[PDB]
């Protein structure tokens, strides 16, 4: 069965879903591909229900996809003290760890510290004047403070950790071995962070994880030094990105960020229509396997057989949003999976709407001229990697 195409289906082009994600919504919306990884064939999900039952039910394991054989869409074998590969109820045990931070009441308290943050940056951005590259005095530094607070990673160790980070969302970028190389690294440094509250426990991330290495029963020093290493890399890589692609969607078509400057409290709904429309994952997801027979809409999956995912074509699902491929800022009803579904929703997702939203509000408020100051041919997508973003967006105001 070499008779299966490829996914992904096409090198990405912008923010832009494949074509082919709507003929298969409407006619095979569930499918064979071959994933560049692992050996075999996948069900690729491109419709919301079937994407909940694949995310949301306990046939489905991510534990049974760390066999080195099993389709994936990243060429290291996974990891299997990462958190994506664990099932519950070992799952819940370990997001337990670490779940009381990232409680919507508990992000809700960060927005002080976090919108200050917000207005320096912007200050600088300010000071140095227009044009200037939104990605060096925004999108990057502000998650990148954000995260090293809230985990207790020092500030100076950016350029570090984002290297690594980088090197562990390649999807063609680099090779295997590259990879390994760095995840071995990055666990190295992580340990020795989490060590360094042998005798000094600290008020942060690290140092619940740090006393679950010195008093917890159930979780191995790996599933605990690995989870510092999934936060620290997700807690950046995701809102960077994030915030350069809803700026790309404002500005791209500037009636959207009009709306918003007519509108600041348009913010939040704006965020969350703009996390359905955009693929901040390029294509498929962390692979889940049938442990018993599964029915989806169109077939029957085997136990044994992987399955994945494509987030924003379940967002595109006509069957779920009126007018799917348009953005709405006044949607009555958003029930988007850009935060995944079911065990492994999103730990982090309110972290991200609250950034999201602080950027946003913050930018719309202060720089109601704001447009992009470069071409729009010409702008630097990251090519290779796992999510999408620009390297650099140059703005004017
Ligand atoms: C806009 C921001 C974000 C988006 C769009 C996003 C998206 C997602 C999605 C779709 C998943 C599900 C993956 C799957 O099940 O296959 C996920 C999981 C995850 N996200 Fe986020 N995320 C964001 C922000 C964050 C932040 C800020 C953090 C960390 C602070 C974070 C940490 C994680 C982690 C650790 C997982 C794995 C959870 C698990 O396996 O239980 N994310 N994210
Ligand atoms: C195949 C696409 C997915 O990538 C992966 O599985 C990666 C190899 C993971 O190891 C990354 C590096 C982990 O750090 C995650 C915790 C990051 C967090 C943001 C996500 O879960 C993310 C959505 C992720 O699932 C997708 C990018
Ligand atoms: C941060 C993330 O952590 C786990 O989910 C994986 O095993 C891997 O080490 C890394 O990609
Ligand atoms: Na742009
Ligand atoms: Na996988």
């Amino acid at each position: 069965a070499d008779a299966v195409p490829a996914y992904p289906f096409s090198l990405p082009h912008a923010l832009d879903l494949d074509p082919h994600y709507a003929e298969l919504r409407r006619d095979e919306p569930v499918s064979r591909v071959r994933l560049p990884y692992g050996e075999g064939t996948a069900w690729l999900v491109t419709r919301m229900s079937d994407a909940r039952i694949v995310l949301g039910d306990s046939r489905f394991s991510t534990a049974a996809a760390t066999d080195p054989a099993t389709p994936r869409m990243f060429p290291t074998p996974p990891e299997p003290d990462g958190v994506l590969a664990q099932d519950p109820p070992d799952h819940t045990r370990l997001r337990r760890l670490v779940g009381k931070a990232f409680t919507a009441r508990r992000v809700e308290e960060m927005r002080p510290r976090v919108r200050s943050l917000v207005d320096s940056l912007l200050d600088d951005m300010v000071a140095h004047g227009s044009p200037a590259d939104l990605v060096e005095f925004l999108a990057v530094p502000f998650p990148v403070a954000v995260i090293c607070e809230l985990l207790g990673v020092p500030l100076e160790d950016r350029d570090l950790f984002r290297t690594f980070s980088d090197a562990m969302l390649s999807s063609t970028r680099l090779t295997a071995a590259e990879i390994q190389r760095v995840q071995q690294d990055f666990m190295v440094y992580m340990d020795g962070l989490v060590a360094q509250r042998r005798d000094a426990p600290t008020e942060d991330l690290l140092g619940a994880l740090a006393l679950a290495t010195d008093n917890d029963d159930h979780l191995t020093k790996g599933e605990i030094v690995n989870m510092g290493v999934s936060l620290l890399i997700a807690g950046h890589e995701t809102s960077v990105n994030q915030i350069t692609n809803l700026v790309h969607l404002l500005l791209t078509e500037r009636k959207r960020y009009e709306s918003l400057v007519a509108d600041p409290a348009l913010v939040p709904a704006a965020v969350e229509e703009m996390l359905r429309y955009t693929p901040l994952v390029s294509a498929g997801s962390f692979v889940r396997v049938a442990t018993e027979d599964v029915e989806l809409s169109t077939v029957t999956v085997r136990a044994g057989e992987p399955c994945v995912v494509h987030f924003a074509s379940a967002n595109r699902d006509e069957e779920v949003f009126d007018h799917a491929d348009e953005l709405d800022f006044h949607r009555e009803r958003n029930p988007h999976i850009a935060f995944g579904h079911g065990a492994h929703h999103c730990i982090g997702a309110q972290l991200g709407r609250l950034e999201l939203q602080e950027a946003l509000s913050a930018l719309v408020r202060r720089f109601p001229t704001l447009d992009l100051a470069e071409p729009v041919a010409g702008l630097k997508w990251k090519q290779g990697m796992l999510i999408r973003g620009l390297e650099r967006q140059i703005v004017s105001w």
